[PDB]
This record gives C-alpha cells, structure tokens and sequence, in this order.
C-alpha cells in the first residue's frame, strides 16, 4: 500500500501530516511514501530529510492524490482540492464536517472513504488526537497574552511576574482540563498569580496538589467568576467542549466592568469561542477592542508553532496510520473501536450521527458498512 | 519646597517619574507636588489617583518647569524641552549626556543643575537604578524571544516548552548579571531547555545553585559560545557592560552558521548591543532579517510594560528624591556620596569626567562645587 | 578555670545556658562545670544527661554562685539573686540594661564583670547570639498566627493554606530580615499567600530569587504597607532594628480599617513593638482585642520551644564560652573584638556609651580597662 | 420551591449551609431562599452579603423551618429543635442517626423526609461530601500539634521546623488517605521530617512521587508503628474508616514508651479516635494527659476554621441542591443514584440499611418509596 | 610566545592542561600551541579536535619540553621528567613541593620558574584553580558511596533512596564547603536523608536556605558528630583545610560503634584524610575493612571523571594561561597579586613561604625577584 502527504494549502497553516520518523516507520514496513516537494517547509522539515528516511518526493499535488491509497492531511479539503477527491482512496485528516455542507458534499460526492481525526475516541472517552492539539494551545496562551499585555501592543502594560517589589500580573485560567492545566502551568512559570476556575473539584484537586499552593483554585459559581475575572490582568478562556458547542462564560456586560487594557484569550474560538464577545481573528490582525479590553481570538492557533505541532499530533496519529497502511481500513476499523468511531464516509455513506442529524439530512449509516 | 513631574514627551515613552506612593511620602514630609494633567495615563495611573495622594494637577508642561525646584523625569530633555530649562532648578533622570552634545550644551548653557540616575553609584559599585530596568528588560526579553519564536512571526516556528513528547526550545543566555538571571529564569519558567554563559564562574555558581540542575551553565569562551549559539533557537545578549560600550559577542559569519528562523534578543541595545548584527528597533517595526535569522532590537523596551517599570524604578529612585525635597542638591550630595556621583551640571560647569572627556571638550570640575 | 550554670528562675523562661555537648567541650579542655541539679528540665535534658557529659550537680543555686568563676544564664540577674553577684566573676548572658535601673545598679555595686549576649557583634555589624532567637522568633509566628485565626480563639476563622477552591489566608510580613525571611518562609509552607513588606530592594531581590515566584514582594511606602494591611488575614511585625526601638509601622487608625477578626503578631515587642496598639502579653493571656482585631504580643517568645532555642543559643555561645573559660576575660577580649563589644561592667565601672547615653548618668569607661 | 437556611444552633458550631454564591444560584434559577438573620456571622458572612446575592432574610428560626420546602444545614437537629420538623419538607444535613437513637425518632416521628450529607456516594465509592471536611481537618491537624508542641502549653517544646544547625520536630501520620495526605504536606511545609504509614503501598507511592524524597513512607506492619511512634514528638492519627468505627492503632502501653511532652493529635476522634486513650474534648479545654503525652481530640474540628469549611462543605453540596431545588427529592434521587444512597427518611420510614441493622430495630425500606 | 601541553605521565591521571577551547584563544592572540599526540585521549579529546582549534601536534615528550616557553600541565614533573626541566621556562601546574624534597630539589637545581595551581589566591582568599576540583570531588563521593553500599561490595547493603515504604539511607556529611555542599547535593538528590555539620552556621544557614526543610543541619560539637556518625549508612569526610593538614575528625574506636557495613568516604585523602584509620588507596583496590565498616580513600579523585575535570580545571586556569602567555611571567605576576601568590621558584630561588619553612632549609625570597 501506497501513503501521500500533500502541502497544506490552507492560508497560515504550516503543519504537514508526517514527519521524517513517520517516514521511516512505514518504509521499514515495505509501503511506499510519496511527498509533495516543499510540504515540510512551513514546520523546518526539508525535502532533504525526508528523502533520507526513504520518501519519494513528488512534484505536484495532483500525482500525490492520484496514486496514493491513504492521503493524510492535517487541515479539511479546501475548495480547490475538492476536484482530486478519489474513489478507492483513504483520506485520515481533522475535518469537522459539521462546519461545512460544501466539504460534506464533496466528500460523498466523489464516493472517498474518509476518517476524521477530532472523533477518533478511546474507550475511556480520551480524544487522543485534539489532546496533543489542546496541549500546545494551552501553553501557547500564556505566551501570547503576555505578550499582548505591553502598552506597545494595547495591553494595560503589566510584565507577567512583576520585579522584585512589584506586583505580578494577576491571571485567571476558566477550565481545568488540558489546555487550562497547561496555560495555567506556564503563566505560573512566567511569574504571574494564577487561578483557575472550574466546576470539577477533583480537577481543581489535582491543581493543587500539583503545584502545593502555587496555584490557587477556585469553584466556578457565576458569582466567582465575575469576581476573579473583575480583577485580572489577563483572562484565558480554556473550556473545551468535546464536540459541544463551548457555553458563553464571560458576557459583554462583565467585560465593561474588567480594568482598562486587560487582555481576555480564547482558546475556544475554533468551536465557537467562550467569551459572548469572541470572534475568529487572524495572524496579521490578531486583537480587537471590546469595551477598553483586548480580545486575542486568533482560529487555528496551533499552526502558529509548527516545528512543535507537527511532531505533536503526527507522534499521535502515527500508530493509527500504521494500522491503516498495514491492514486497509475495514479491518483496522474491525480491529480498532477507536479507529471506527472516526469513520465519517464511504462511497456516498455519512456515518457519523452527530454530523448527519446535525447537517441537515443525508441520514447515517451505524457502520455496518463493515459488512 | 516644590516637586514637579511633566508628563513624558519622547513617542513610546510610556512611563512616569513619580507614582502615588511617592506623592503621598512627599506631601507628607511637607512638600508640594505639581503634576502636569494626564501624565501618568501611559502608566494606567490617572489624575485622580495622583490628586487622592496629595497631588496638584497642572494643565500645562510650561507650568510644571516654571514652579518646581525639582524635577522629575525618566528620558533626557527633548529639543522641544531645551527652552524650558532654568537656572536654580534641580533636574533628575536618566541623561547620557555622552550620547547627545546638543543635549550637554542647553544643559549647562541654561546653568541648571542636574542628576543622573545612571551615574548613582554605591560604595560596592552597584548602579541601584538602573538594576530594576535590567531585571525588567530580561524578564522581558523571554516573553518577546518566545512570541517571535512563532512560524506567523518569522521565527522557526518552535513552542518554548515543547509538549510531552516533543523538544523544547533550545535557549542561551548570554550574560549571567541581572539582566541575563532575569531572562534565564523567565525562559526557564516557560518550559524550554536554557543554558547561560558567562566568564566569570563564581556567577555560574549562583545560576547552578539556585536552580539546581535545571539552568545550564557553560564557560564562555569563544569556542564554547560558537558551539553554544549555532544550535540555538533563540539567543539573548545580556551582556550589559555598565557605563561603557557592550562587546560585539555574536559576529555575522556566526549569525551565518545558526539554524533558519532562529531568533536573537539584544537586551544590549541602547549603549550599542552586543550582536555585530545589531541596529535599533522600533514598537511597530521591532525586527528585521541576518541571513534567515530573525533580529529583535528595540530601543527602550522597559518602556512597553509601564505599569511594571514605572513602580520598579521610582520604587528605587524614592529615597534620593526624599533626601534631595527635603535637604536641597548640595548637603544631599554631600551626605549621600552615592548620590554625589550623580552630578552631571551645576551653573555652566560640566561635573562628569567620562562624559567630559569623551564629549570632546568641556572639561571636568571634580565636585568642589560642593564648597 | 570554673564554669556554673544556674536554673533559670524567671517565670516561663524554660531554657539553660549550656547543654551536654557544650559540658562536654568544656570538660575535655579540662575546665570544671557545676550545674544546679535540675537546670535542663525546661528544656528536657535531665540531669543524667549533665552528668554523663562530665558535669557536676550541684544541689543549690547559691553553691553554683559562688563557686564559679565564669557564669553562664539565659535571663539577666532577677531582683532575687542580686545578693548573689560576686566579685572576682564573669557573667554572660542577655542582660539589657537599658530596660532596667534597678539591675545595673546590682552589677555595678558587686563589681561584677559582665558581658551581654545581645550587644557581641561581629567587624561586619553581625549581632551572631541574637541571630538564632530571630530564626526562632520568626517560625514561632507564623505557628502562633495560624492558632489565633481560628474563630475558636476569636480569629476571623481562615485556615491557612485554603484547600482545593477555597482561598488560602493572605499574609503580610513587614521586615524582611531574619526574622521576616523565617515568618515568610513558615507561612508560605503552610500554604498561605505571603507578601513581604521592606524599604530595601536588595533584601527583597533575596526573597525573590529564594522562592522564584512564590512568596511576593512589596515596597514599603507607607501607601503600600496601608494598602497590603487593609487586606490581610494575619499580618506579622518583623522590623526588629538592631539596638534601637522599633518605628511603630501600623497605626490604630489603620488597624480600625482591617477585616474584623485579622490577627497582628509582633515579633518585636522585647524592645517595643511595631504597632502603635501593642503591649507585652503573657502566655496564659496571649491576645486582646484592639478595634475588632486580635493582637499577639507574647514577650520572651523563644523560651516556649526551650528544647530548639537552648540548642540554637547555646550553639552560637559556644565558641565565645570556650574562650573565656580558656583566656579569662580581659585577653579573649583583647583577642576578640565582638567578644569586647559585649562587655558592659567591671569593677563598677559601666563600659556600654549606648547604656550610659540612656540611663542617665553612670558614665562610659570605653575599655582601657584592658590595660 | 423554596430554601430555607437557620442559624446553626450546636455550641461552638460556626458554620452556615450556604453562601452568597449559592443563594445567586438559586435565585437566578427563581428559587425563594429564606435566610434566618445574623446565620453567616460565625462564617464572617453578613446579612448584607446575602441579601445582596438576593436572599429574604427571616427574623426567627421558626419562621425558616415552617415556609421552606427544603431545609439546609450543617449538623443534626437538635433537642430544641425537634418541635420544628415537618412532613412536606426535605432536610439535607449531617445527620450520623446512628450516634442518636433519640434523633432518629424525632424524624421518623414527624414524618420528614431527610438526606444525610455524609452517606452521599457516587459510583467509585467516593463520599464526596466528607473529602472537604477532611481536607480541612488533615491542614488543621499540623497547626493545632504544632500549637500545642511549646511547652506553655505542655508540650515537650520543640519547633516544627528546627533552625539552622538543629534537629526540626519528627512528625508521624498514621493513614494516607485524604486527611493524611493534607496533615503530611502542612507539617512537610513547616519544616518538620514527616514519615507517613499505611497498609496501602499505592497510596505509600503517591505519596512518594508527590514530595519526590520529601516525606518518607513506611509499610504500616504493628512493628513499625510502634518503631515510628516511640521516636515521634507529634503523632496524628488519621484513619478515617469510611463509616465505621476506626482501628484503635496506638494503644495505651505505646504511649507509655513515647517522649515526655509528645503531642498525639486525633482526627479519627468524630467517629470514635484511632487512639485507645481518645475521647472527645472541646475547644476551651482541649488537650488531656495520658502518662507524659499531651492528646488533643478536639469534636468537630473543621469548626473552628468557619470562613473556609463554610466554602468548602457549600461548594461541594451546591449541585446537590441544585438537583433537590428543581426537581423534588424524588426524581432528584431517581437521576442521580450518589443522592438516593443518601436518603435516610421519608413519612416515617428508615430508609438505611447500616442505621436499621445498627440501631435496635426499625428496619429498612429499600428505595421503593421511589414508586 | 609559545605554550606546550605534555600528555599526563602519572599513572592512573587521565586529564589534560588545555581544551580546544582554550587551544582556539591562544590562537586567536597569535601563540603557538604544542600539543603531544595522544595527550587529551583520557579526556575524550582527539588530535582532530586539538588540530581543529589551532594546535601544532607534536610526537615526543621531549619536544614539548624543549620548544615551549609556557609549559601547561596537571600534576606535578615525575621523575623520568625531572631532565626536561629547562632554564627560561615557565612551568604551570599543581605541585604540592611540600610533599615532596626530590621534586622541589630538581625545580631549584634546573633553574625553571614555577606557578602553582594551589596556591594562586584572589584578594577574599579564595582559591580558584582547586575550588573545580572540589566540586568534582563532592559529587564523586555521593556517587561512589552508593556504589560501595551495595552487599555485592561488603557494604550494608541498603539503597540511597529506598523505595516507597522502605526507609532510605543515612547520610552524614562532614563539612559545609565547597566539596561538603557539593556531596549533600547530589545524596539528596539520589533520595538519602542528608545531615551536614559543621562548625560554621552561617554555613548551616546557606544549606538550609538553599533546600528549604530537605538537607538537614547539625551544628558540629564532638557529641553532636558522634551521635550522627553513630546511625549513619554512609559518612563523607569533607573537611578540605585549605593548604593545611585536615583534622581528624572521625576516631577509631568510634567507627568500631558504627552500623555493620557502613562506608566512610574521605574526600581530603590527599592532604592526609580526616578519619584517623584513613589511608590512600588505589582505583583497582578502592577500599579496606576497619572494624566492619568499609573505607573509600581513592587518591587523586577527580581524575576519573576527565572528561569533566579536565574542563573544570582548563576553564578555571584560561585566564591566568593567556596573561601568562601574553606578557610574560613577570608583569603578568606584577599585574595579578592572585598569580603572584602561585610563585614557587626561579633560577634556583625558592619563592614559597610555607613551602622553605616547611621543607627543611632552603629559605624565601618574597617576592624581590620582581625588580
């Protein structure tokens, strides 16, 4: 079996869907690597390296999409690639159908049979795939509210650990999972006083024993949000709704109450954002003002540090692309449940639940397609 | 007698020369404070919390020069400034008279007598303030290195801390003073791997003691630092010699050498900097490209985070203004030897030799002015 | 040459002025000690303790008076042993004569040779006896804090290091000396948010570096010291100046605006205190209300851990014990300066000017007394 | 539906069932919160506070218990209060029917349907409305051994953490469960050297991953416990048996063997004590002599600290009310099967088995009442 | 001016007097380096990396020794060495001529002028060249110490940090220095409960700041030392007096009291060890019974771990080497007073005070030898 990874074509996304290791792995198990020239680029992989690990590299995209019988990619088919869509061909990406009838469409359309990353689910429930995703977006929080928070940039102009004889910048983290744990791990070590909300106290437990007092904990009742974020320097909206929507936690009216030159940051954006006055930014024109604050609502964040996010979800996806190589997708699926719940089409089936209910019609199909 | 603080005129200056806590000291002690309207905004301290301190707010600059017998500042007088500069005035702030002979020239032409924070020195030789901006510009220095770091930037694209899994960034610190303890521990909170490099052991000692094994340590000879550097994702010069030029430490063959989209941090910029590569910076156009790596040289950076660096040094400056409100310049200078080391101009007199010398002519006269 | 160790006859001093290791030392070196039968009881070290380690009990406190040549105690001479001074006698111990006419009286008519614990100082201004009972004093507050801010001992009721969702206690610490360094750091591992208060940047540097982020560091303007005091569940008084009086930092207008319920410990009231409410306490009647607050002025805190304080002073005494008995008075003195700056009387001569400048008349003789 | 909150009326009881944040919730969710006045004041919590989150505060105890649909507090209805209990009204508390045959009576005789807050378990075996009591009384336990460690207070007069140069106090937790695991890291904090015993090797390794070297562990075999117990200077007992009756693990042979003035601190003591020597003490007289030791037992520890247990007991029932508030008991107890294990009466039934079995007769009626 | 670098003869001594690094400076100021092939093999260094930096391979011994005007080494000439001694040559390297007539004998008699590394002090009585030494030392003897307490050796048989449940070691660590902090450090962070004495607490406190509560502190009376010898599975012999003898601190008869099985490890075995039964031992042979304890007394211990020694030391002698090198003994020595204190000999004059008086006769020449 034959493996083809395509350039990113997407604006200001820099990921590729394998590295140089990935490479090798699936070289030393006699299947046949095809990489468009220039993929690794975006994320310091050259050409060169991937040839040494014993990859084809490939001129265009239309050969690697022709020709390949597992296409991995890390971003959604975008409008122009809709036409290299193939029938007897395997593509294992993020999608989020949901978010795009077009995509839909041109998947069933063109009969390929695709599995997406976001809904691949281990029987405890895990995500293994976003994880690594929530993981960097989480550290990647704390670096640019501190950033954002200079007078230079609008920000009340307030350094993240203060000096000696000065306060620290007083940072509020809502949601303890990963990206919460992980941006509040590293505004802590960047000095600041830091507090996370959340409604779990068993993840607040966690938090604390952790750090000992290092990181104070607080119960998120309405009635103390309003409170820790009335007097933060820097807010981050880390709550993750698996699949959900990401309820609206802080309101336009609690922000007119916060201090001239705040910053709030959402993590949530992708998904729908957690503050009411959150909308997708982008790279170039990252902030906005709400109310004499600072919202930093930049889509895809993850992107933004590909050397670091590349390796992160493909060290994650690879042990799922091995089996798909080895063994086709029936059968990796049979023997997979995890694998299987990121079934999403197959010869103009939709089958995923969550997605047909929620996109209109189609209509969905158990998975039975495993005959 | 009377104390007078103009609002700061150079563009991004953001920073005050007094902050409420002073007022009220002052007030206190009996003497009063003249505030020009809206100084303190850049540093989010408004007019109120200065008047609830004891201050009296004045509509113009004019006013504040004409009036106060000191003056407060933090830059150096602006040409703008040149025509309000008085006779039996006391003037204290940063001056680098070295840097400017038109600046020297309307200081001793209009015969007032000034301090510089710079040249106040103590018995063991420490420079009390200018050590809170050198802890400000390298905890500063880590936040910038790291958001330029992003592939959206320019940089390589590298999370400081890595995620589990995946490397961390590889950072050195040049310079084990104040600045480069700063930077080191701010980098090192983040996650990423740091190593400092220094001649003088003893301070590597400190750096291995305080931390553990966790900061690394490394002799700084030149073949140590090549070696150091060429593997580096981000590069901090702190080497802040501190009153002379600042030794060019990386030279551009080296630059040449390093991995593309590395980014170098010159904390040493104002008083030269100490990358061969290095030029001076500005907030809106703060980096620029040496052969595929990325430079950050901003001019004045304790400035962009005003709220932090107007406190850490009037926090410093307070005891001096205290000594010199309530004794007048001569008799706080000569009780103060510290203090004493700061005269600069007295009535047409030049009183610093390096400046004297280096500034073409003048010439010195020791302190004796001090009859 | 003969040493003697009386029981401490003061009420609720626990501790003696020697232990077996100190015995032991001066046993080898050939010296005899005498010790009055029960003297370590306070402390826990029993008789047989003594005796093993070369000592000789003594049944009467008037036998170890007269006897020795060198006597060692913790407490100055109490009205009741006045009659017991001698002299051809060497007493050390903590005497401040400046508290007491009545006792300098006793020791200048007896012609007593005395030296005072708290007055040895080192060529580096170092008090080296006082030192181990500020560390003492300093971890004892944070102990006796936590105790009286349960609502059980008319405390606001705070535990403090919180749990997990719950705000942990919030701590000033005015001081940052040994004693304030030691309060921070036991209040800081219990859990607590601690912030420092002091006027010298270097010392708060000490504290930032110690704990990188962890205990938070603050200028004390009076504005600042208001500010953290408002705010505080537990504040300790930790400014103990070396000889002086102690400035009264916390006045009763301002404790009138604390949360009702907060608790002051101060540390330095031997000598003083440093708030203006304060008035030496006793053990059974430890607190008393000032405005809703709950004060804790226990005077002679140390003596209540006599098993960690006897060890702690007696440590330190040690080699100045060895060379008196060694060298008699006058040539340790010679021999060792700080040992001379402790000396106080001779031959009814007063030899303190600090004492002398106090106490009204005796007159100085420097020390010319060592012809 | 709605809530009513009385004064706690139990001496030395500070308590209250509920907090602002809490009656915000209920009435945003339109409940009708009844609040009896002055009932947070043992909290610091005013009347104001809660009327500003909207509650209607009540002048009369009698006035709560006749109008609110659901009654909350915090211990069991006592003798004065029996008269008050109704057959429409659920009453969530800590009950402990076991311990009071009288009070049992007094439920069932008046028909009310009751939940008792510390049978409430979820799924895993968890009692996660005890764990915040735990926390609370673990911390507690290091402050009050601490306290009561100084020989004013007959202790043997060591301090927790030594100072340089002397041995800190040898601490022994027995139980490694929540309350000793909150014991451990309070006294690990002051500086003591903690040993912690258990029979449970995985919560030994915890524990040793927690504090990497910090706190040592050691197996629980009766041999070394009695090893541990005789070098100890403070002792805590804290084997919370789930909702038994707690091995008694020190007996009164063992401390006759342990060091004069050693602390035994028994947190098992609600529930029976873990010492063979333990009965229940109060706050004004709480420490007691067995043969040269000092036992301290004082009931209802997490009393004492009211500002902090009232947050956390009310943050871990707010969703319990919640659930009750909306939707009655029954199908509140039917969604959530954590609530029903709680039931305990309703209309003259005993609904728990361990209560029937053990208090003579009634006998069970499952949960069936649930038609 | 031209610098020579021997391959080390002494058996069983691996290091080298010079790194590429250092190589590349010389260089770079126009020296000449010679270095014999083979010389930095021990170290890990090839002739490649020497070649690389600048160096002029040379095969013999003799014409290092003949052609080289600065000679660089690690130890003292050897016998078959004493006929390359030569007229106008400086030879830099320790000497300990103390230990040693003959050696001292052929210095004088060929008329070379040399610099000790033992004996170069700074102005604070520092001595910087053996301070590397000492920390290399320190960490060697936690690690050998370990090694030898395995049964396997005839140690106790007990692991550093045990494993959960199961007590860990012992450890008792004589002397607070350089080498004393050094070796506490590394035995902590194997998981050894760790107590160091001394006899300086100001020593004491520095420990006890640096790792809060985990290495504990003993002051170090006779009594103390062997109560804490008495329990210990392993004792590290710390005490390094400076230039001196080295006390001995640990008798006979008291290791005949130790546990079965414990090890002693003597750190100060050159300069004539601090247990009385301490005697030089050899790599093959590293350690001897006394009483059933172990001893360690490995001679010349740094010289195992080369590669790291070789640079601790090269880095700490680099800069007195290149003022040698670029001005010339004298005049580097009239410019340096802490190179001056290094003199031992010109032109058959002995320049060593403690070394003549010490040596039987020959008799100083201060310093005089500098016109």
């Amino acid at each position: 079996m034959r493996v083809g990874i395509p350039t990113e074509t997407k604006n200001n996304e820099f990921r590729v869907a394998i590295t140089p290791a990935g490479v090798a792995e699936l070289t030393r198990r006699g299947h046949e690597v095809l990489i468009q020239a220039g993929a690794g680029e975006g994320s310091a992989i050259t050409d060169a390296d991937f040839k040494a690990a014993g990859a084809q590299l490939v001129g265009t995209a239309d050969q690697v999409w022709a020709d390949a019988d597992l296409l991995l990619k890390v971003k959604e088919p975008i409008a122009a690639e809709y036409g290299r869509l193939r029938h007897g061909q395997i593509l294992f990406t993020f999608l989020h159908l949901a978010a795009s009838r077009a995509c839909t469409d041109a998947l069933l359309d063109s009969g390929t049979t695709s599995i997406a990353y976001e809904t691949v689910q281990t029987a405890d429930g895990a995500l293994p795939l976003l994880a690594p995703m929530s993981e960097v977006a989480g550290r990647l929080a704390a670096q640019v509210g501190a950033y954002h928070l200079m007078r230079t940039q609008g920000g009340r102009g307030v350094l993240m650990g203060g000096v000696p004889g000065v306060e620290p910048a007083d940072v509020v983290v809502i949601g303890a999972g990963t990206a919460g744990y992980n941006a509040a791990r590293i505004a802590n070590g960047m000095g600041a006083t830091v507090t996370v909300l959340d409604i779990n106290i068993d993840k607040l437990r966690q938090l604390d024993a952790e750090f000992c007092g290092r990181i104070h904990t607080r119960y998120s009742s309405a009635y103390e949000l309003e409170g820790a974020v009335k007097r933060a320097d820097l807010v981050i909206g880390a709550v993750l709704v698996p699949g959900a929507k990401a309820p609206k936690l802080v309101s336009n009216s609690l922000v007119a109450h916060m201090k001239p030159g705040a910053v709030l940051v959402d993590i949530a954006i992708d998904q729908g954002g957690c503050f009411e006055g959150s909308r997708p930014t982008t790279y170039d024109h990252p902030t906005f003002a709400v109310h004499d604050t600072l919202f930093y609502c930049v889509a895809n964040m993850p992107a933004s540090v590909p050397k670091t996010s590349t390796y992160a979800l493909t060290n994650a996806t690879m042990p799922y692309v091995l089996e798909l190589a080895d063994h086709g997708w029936r059968a990796a699926c049979r023997s997979n449940p995890a694998l299987a719940k990121g079934l999403s089409t197959h010869e103009g089936a939709l089958l995923s639940e969550r997605v047909a209910t929620d996109l209109g019609v189609p209509f969905t199909e158990p998975a039975s397609v495993l005959a």
